[PDB]
């Protein structure tokens, strides 16, 4: 079985969590090497972005990402690239030419790339699987014709594949979808990586980071855009403050685009640290060295980082929002706060750096809890959901 | 030979000039026609908008507009139809392996269409006649992107039709063009519906459209969006009843989008007279009725309604921009203003409303200029153009 994986308008080889790059990225690199470990061949087509990469990069056996001109390498933003739409398919139709590869299947990701796999599965006569991944519909002319165009997908693609049932029931309520075509597949996380893992853990990961033994952090983790609520985190961090001024306190941000400026516009610039984004096999430090990795969300999910997060050993305090309390057992491995009240998480984030006993408890349940959670897993169902597809055409 | 041209964002079979409708529409229906008389096939590709057209329409022998249906029939702008561009070309996909028919070329319009085209021509092996009309270059995130569109088809075309020899420099400057691949097709206006015609044609026409027989008529006639400049008319005639205030004149506007609302509050509702647009049987009288018709465009062309009013024996008074040079012989057949000042306007308004000699001998010269051109020559021109694009593939 060969699968096109289509990521137009970020490349699964971009460091997640700046710029557009985050836990689709990471969603769509895992389940490809997990498919790809399972002996399926999977090309994932993205737009060229960094010539020095070339046009083949071999990540793995079985694995490619193939990049794939159309416009500039830079000077075009993700709202301007539906303007690429026809160069890009066309890219992606030459290539195969030049090539001459066949694909069984196509699995396009977020709606620019539905777009893509819709013509091309047309075309190709196989069958395309869509993941959505975000929606506009969950008021502009530019969401609009977003919207229209993720319900074309809707109607059109012939597997929907959702990452929560509240999703499924999001497309069938905004969307008006066709239940018998969705099919819930639950993410993962590199559990593995994001462990605990080790009784000095903690504090060796507190050593390398820089951040004093005695201390309490919370640490956000992700694209510093204000849809991920960084700001409300830094709003209920000052409000903390403001209650007890020397409250022991420390917080990490990490993190990719002025949140700097409103940390000291409100007094709390020399408690709060912003890292630069780093690889996984770095940012393990980061969830180990927090006591709460706080996830301010306006828009998500599943919510990737509450997964690493808990996997690592640590207490997520979540936005009720998206996948979010799928993704945290409320009252068990973290807290819901409703709304984005700088009041609400000063009052989340004191309970649980206040009760160390209920914090620690958190951390060790987080573990059990998202070890639920498997990249492999995953594979194993889009590898099912493939055979079908493939088998009903 | 079968040609499929792309009209995209905007239908032959729209009346011109409201909305996104003008003059390349009536460029492209008007050369369809001529080439399906000299027995060439043409399909127009087209986005499906009104419903009771059906998908195929027979407009001639020879002659079928195709209404592709992507994304809904209304609610979508020009600006946001980039995000139709994969549907439009899956559409046109469909409709052809259902049709079982088959292009030698594709002649491509406006820069949506050209990346159609783009796709189509190297899916299908067959050559891409690329006609621009209007150009970015010619400063927002999405007119950067639609400029790096136009750049792609400069690069990517078989061959570039311009209508003017301004135009391939336009090209050859501001995009780096190829002067190999360009080539010069003079555009037509019809030029024996629109005539003088008739010593009594002039009155008859006030008759029939309701204007006082002993007054002079300036025309505007087209699209009302500010690029086009009916607000310039609109202020030059205001200026001229402050220096007279009892001048013998009145306004018509012919004409689809406020500008109504312009002239009350500069005085002059009374003397000017919004008109409908009407199908061109309909738009000869507005043309013969008038004594002057201006022509106050910031962007252009051609200049289709320079020319049509030059065919029907009056007098063009024209800015210094795009085609309109072209189309009108500075000092022999009309005025050329430069700039869009009221001020400029109304001293060239004035001099060939109060010159009765000059301004007839203009009218006159006028229709000698004009039968240069000739839907029937662009035809012919492009009917070679096409066969060597495919004597060389
Ligand atoms: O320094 C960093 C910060 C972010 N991330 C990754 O960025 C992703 C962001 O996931 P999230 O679900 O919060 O982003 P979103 O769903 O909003 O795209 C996570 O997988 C993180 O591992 C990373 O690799 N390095
Ligand atoms: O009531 C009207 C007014 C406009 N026109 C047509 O609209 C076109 C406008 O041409 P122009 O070159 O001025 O528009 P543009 O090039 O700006 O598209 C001309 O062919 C006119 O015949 C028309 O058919 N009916
Ligand atoms: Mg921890
Ligand atoms: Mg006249």
């Amino acid at each position: 079985m060969r699968v096109a994986m289509i990521s137009m308008h970020t490349s699964p080889l971009q460091q997640p969590g700046t710029g557009d790059s985050g836990g689709m990225n990471v969603y769509i690199l895992s389940t490809a090497t997990e498919l790809a470990k399972q002996g399926i061949e999977v090309d994932i087509y993205t737009r060229a972005t960094r010539p020095s990469q070339g046009e083949i990069v071999r990540v793995a056996e079985n694995l490619r990402v193939i990049n794939i001109a159309a416009g500039p390498y830079e000077g075009l933003s993700k709202e301007e690239l539906p303007t690429q739409l026809a160069a890009f398919t066309g890219g992606m139709l030459s290539f195969t030419r030049r090539e001459k590869v066949t694909y069984d299947l196509i699995h396009s990701h977020y709606w620019l790339s539905g777009q893509v796999g819709w013509l091309l599965r047309d075309l190709w006569r196989i069958p395309l699987i869509h993941t959505a991944h975000t929606l506009a519909a969950v008021d502009t002319p530019e969401s609009e014709a977003r919207r229209i165009c993720e319900q074309q997908l809707v109607d059109n693609a012939d597997v929907l594949a959702v990452n929560t049932q509240e999703e499924m029931q999001d497309l069938m309520h905004h969307y008006d979808a066709d239940p018998d075509r969705i099919s819930v597949v639950s993410p993962g996380a590199d559990v593995e990586l994001y462990s605990p893992g080790n009784d000095r853990a903690t504090e060796r990961s507190r050593r390398e980071l820089g951040i004093p033994l005695h201390t309490k952090v919370v640490a956000f983790v992700g694209r510093l855009q204000p849809f991920k609520g960084p700001q409300v985190l830094i709003k209920a961090v000052a409000a903390l403050f403001d209650r007890d001024p020397d409250r022991n306190l420390r917080v990490i941000i990490c993190g990719g685009p002025t949140y700097r400026h409103m940390a000291e516009e409100l007094g709390v610039e020399k408690r709060i640290r912003f890292l630069d984004p780093r690889p996984p096999s770095e940012l393990v430090a980061v969830y180990r060295a927090a006591d709460i990795v706080a996830v301010p969300s306006f828009n998500e999910s599943f919510g990737l980082v509450a997964m690493e997060a808990q996997a690592s050993g640590t207490p997520v305090i979540a936005a009720r929002v998206g996948g979010l309390p799928i993704a945290v057992a409320e009252g068990e491995t973290g807290l819901l706060v409703d709304g984005h009240s700088p009041h609400a998480w000063a009052d989340a984030l004191a309970t649980l750096l206040d009760d160390d006993e209920t914090r620690i408890r958190m951390g060790e349940d987080a573990v059990e809890h998202a070890r639920t959670f498997s990249w492999a897993a995953t594979a194993a169902q889009l590898s099912s959901l493939y055979n079908d597809a493939i088998a009903n055409e």
